[PDB]
């Protein structure tokens, strides 16, 4: 089997993606964030909290004629950003793209941070990293991709992720007219439950290549692309009037401003971002200080090829015995 689904950036700054999902029997359509940095289904629904919940769509276990409570377990996330959720547990059907898994753990949210509530364009997450990082408990389960992989074509799925525009979530196929030149794989340790691979270098706009071994994760869930304070200071000094601001969280420049392009190594191949993907628009509303896609890692513990990355990219999360990464320019 296969299946394959459109992912829409939620705002004008694709500050994440939503991809629909079918949930239940008749079918619940939710906008989920597609997550290669976390392991969890999690939902808005008739449990949450009333108060807690501000337009976004829920899923309501009562109506869905395959929904089963799984007896005793609950969840409970914390995300790098901050926020969370917790709640309990029900199996179901979930379709994304034409692709069915039955008895997928949906996880129903009773509580969700003020993150989520005020972010009405996500209805839950749907988690693509490694199983071992469930939340469920006392009997954790697996995620989507895990509960298909044994029926796809190939145990892969694709992010092609668009900059403005919308873009694709593939599973079980590598659709080659999607992407140019060829894809280059690249090794990832599941030590930590992410898709942790090792970038081999940077530069900035049309400068020289930097050869030197980056450890980060691949993580559709995060906005932007974090890397080490040398990098990005090499960066943003290339920007007319770019600064590191503690009262704004970050590196920020004029608005004015045209980024130069910044460039990853995967292997001996080369991904480049274009300048524009790294504007992230003003601070607060109506200002000419801008905030950069490319931040620093210093105070996460890990470096994160977010949506800026991997946008530039067409990325295979390959899910074989021993699983790769791949990525190709498109
Ligand atoms: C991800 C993380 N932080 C941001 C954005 C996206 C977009 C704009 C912005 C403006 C000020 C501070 N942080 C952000």
């Amino acid at each position: 089997s296969t299946g394959s689904a459109t992912t829409t950036p939620i705002d004008s700054l694709d500050d994440a993606y939503i991809t629909p999902v079918q949930i239940g029997t008749p079918a619940q359509t939710l906008n989920l964030d597609f997550d290669t940095g976390s392991s969890d289904l999690w939902v808005f629904s008739s449990e949450t909290t009333a108060s807690e919940v501000d337009g976004q769509t829920i899923y309501t276990p009562s109506k869905s004629t395959t929904a089963k409570l799984l007896s005793g377990a609950t969840w409970s996330i914390s995300y790098g950003d901050g926020s969370s959720s917790s709640g309990d547990v029900y199996t179901d059907t979930v379709s994304v793209g034409g692709l069915t898994v039955t008895g997928q753990a949906v996880e129903s949210a009773k509580k969700v941070s003020s993150s989520f509530t005020e972010d009405s364009t996500i209805d839950g997450l749907l988690g693509l990293a490694f199983s071992t990082l469930n939340t469920v408990s006392p009997t954790q389960q697996k995620t989507f991709f895990d509960n298909a992989k044994a029926s796809l074509d190939s145990p892969v799925f694709t992010a092609d992720l668009g900059y403005h525009a919308p873009g694709t979530y593939n599973f079980g196929f590598i659709d080659t007219t999607a992407y140019t030149g060829s894809i280059t794989y690249t090794a990832v340790s599941t030590k930590q439950g992410f898709w942790e691979w090792t970038s081999t270098g940077y530069a900035v706009g049309s400068g020289t290549f930097k050869s030197t071994s980056i450890d980060g994760i691949a993580d559709t869930g995060t906005t932007l692309l974090y890397l080490p304070a040398t990098v990005v200071s090499a960066y943003w000094a290339q920007v007319s009037g770019a600064k590191s601001s503690s009262s704004v969280g970050g590196y920020v420049f004029p608005c004015s401003a045209t980024l130069p392009s910044f460039t990853f190594g995967v292997g001996s191949a080369r991904i480049v971002i274009p300048g524009d993907y790294i504007d992230f628009g003003p601070i607060s509303t109506g200002s000419s200080s801008c905030f950069g896609g490319i931040q620093s890692s210093a105070g996460i513990g890990i470096n994160i090829f977010g949506d800026v990355a991997l946008k530039a990219a067409f990325v295979v999360f390959n899910g074989a015995t021993t699983p790769t990464l791949g990525f190709a320019s498109k």
